[PDB]
């Protein structure tokens, strides 16, 4: 049922690799190829769990997907194509397939059930939910708009403006896929930038969706419904989530020297990378270059000594999965390192605020949870941290909780467990080879 892992104090981590496919577009290319006009061709996609049960839900909708060669290869329905599933769609532990897909399809005239596992099966699809209420979706869900949730379409749907109540990228996802059967314009209007996969990738697939970002930041965008998408060609960049524990492998292993190639630099995806900078940290960004229509470049890692900083609350949307990897840099670091605007943590795969802030005070580090923040001390040295009982930090089904414990036992003078390191193959099948291939030693127990 659960496979622990335990990593060990390593010599430096030396090489040059190339990241998996990035995630959030790896999904939306399964999704918007699967909805398209014709055919679409991917390379580089991630073949993590959470990606594969969003092709999965789509094959079931009516798209054909298959793999030639190293090229994903979609022969899509085309907007409005959609068939009506016969069984409920799994998402596994993938919250953002679950929720874009509540979107795509809880506007059309049939019914879908959504289900997952027992991490999914705890976090809250109101966010989402909400929004489909007022188009039209009659919805029927556990207490709390918990999974399994059934949803039924109108005839036709309502266009709506809608104002993102937290700075989530999948509310803003979800209510845009479910303008796309929707006539009439549909509006979200986020007051704070999130990952921007939804808005890039539709205009590239021909969709009339605009953005207009007034010098406040805030961001006001167009979704004309009903319109003709058309099968692209998408090279999916690196994953720069995935690409943080190597990275921070790297900068915290004495004597290391890691080059991750082709990985993606969209500035609402760079935000660790900026802290970690800021703390001291030497990465070098290499042949920065457009590739499938997104910035990506080259970095280059070596250890350095960091200093603690403070992470304010308005960075938090451009790295909110990189929280748990931050918080293991930080207990290396000199003095204190301080982070708000965290309550978005508490509803992830995990409530990583408290799985991180365990997890540390298991492995000896002084920090302290607030209810939406954390501060840690470090410890440069890595003295006296980990664990020599052997105590196994518990994951709670998080594959980012697993990772960034893994790297810190690699720094650490006493080894980690973690208590299950089956998760990782949501989002990273390849960690563990890419991580040894590195030099660091990770056993599976
Ligand atoms: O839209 C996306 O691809 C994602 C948005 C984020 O979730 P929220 O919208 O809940 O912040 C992120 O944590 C998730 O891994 C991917
Ligand atoms: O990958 C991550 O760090 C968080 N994913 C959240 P989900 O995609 O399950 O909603």
């Amino acid at each position: 049922s659960s496979r622990p892992a335990t990593a060990r104090k390593s010599s430096g981590l030396s090489g040059t690799v190339r990241i998996p496919g990035d995630k959030s577009i790896s999904h939306r290319s399964f999704m918007f190829g699967g909805l398209a006009s014709g055919e679409t061709r991917i390379t580089g996609l991630l073949e993590g769990e959470d990606v594969i049960n969003t092709g999965k839900a789509m094959q079931a909708m009516g798209a054909r997907i298959r793999k030639e060669g190293d090229t994903w290869i979609i022969d899509g329905v085309g907007n409005g194509g959609l068939l009506a599933p016969e069984a409920p769609l799994d998402f596994g532990n993938a919250g953002t397939g679950c929720r874009l897909t509540m979107g795509l399809v809880g506007v059309y005239d049939f019914d879908s059930t959504f289900i997952g596992d027992a991490s999914l099966t705890k976090r809250p699809m109101g966010r989402v939910l909400n929004p489909l209420r007022e188009m039209g979706v009659q919805v029927k869900s556990e207490d709390g708009d918990r999974l399994p949730v059934t949803l039924r379409g109108p005839k036709t749907p309502t266009p709506i403006t809608y104002r993102v109540p937290m700075a989530s990228a999948q509310v803003k996802s979800a209510v845009l896929l479910a303008g796309l059967n929707t006539p009439g314009i549909t509006t979200v209007i986020e007051p704070i930038m999130t990952r921007d996969h939804t808005e890039k990738m539709l205009q590239g697939f021909g969709a009339n969706l605009t953005v207009e970002t007034d010098a406040d930041g805030v961001r006001t965008i167009r979704l004309e419904g009903r319109g003709k998408l058309t099968g692209q060609v998408i090279d999916v960049p690196g994953d720069p989530s995935s690409t943080a524990f190597p990275l921070v492998a790297a900068l915290l292993v004495p004597g290391s020297d890691v080059t991750i190639l082709n990985v993606l630099m969209n500035p609402t995806r760079t935000g660790l990378i900026l802290t970690l900078q800021e703390m001291g940290a030497d990465i070098e960004v290499i042949n920065p270059r457009l590739a499938g229509g997104e910035d990506v470049a080259d970095l280059r890692v070596r250890s350095s000594t960091l200093k603690g900083v403070t992470v304010p609350e308005d960075r938090a949307p451009s790295m909110i999965d990189e929280y748990p990897i931050l918080a293991v840099a930080a207990a290396f670091a000199e003095g204190a390192t301080v982070m708000n605007g965290l309550e978005e943590l508490r509803v992830k795969e995990s409530d990583r605020l408290s799985a991180v802030a365990n997890g540390l005070k298991l492995n000896g580090v002084d920090c302290d949870e607030g209810e939406t923040s954390l501060v840690v001390r470090g410890r440069p040295d890595g003295k006296g941290l980990g664990n020599a009982s052997g105590a196994a930090v518990a994951t709670h089904l998080d594959h980012r909780i697993a990772m960034s414990f893994l790297v810190m036992g690699l720094v650490s003078e006493n080894p980690v467990t973690v208590d299950d390191a089956t998760m990782i193959a949501t989002s990273f099948p390849e960690f563990m080879d890419l991580m040894a291939g590195l030099g660091a030693k990770i056993e599976l127990s």
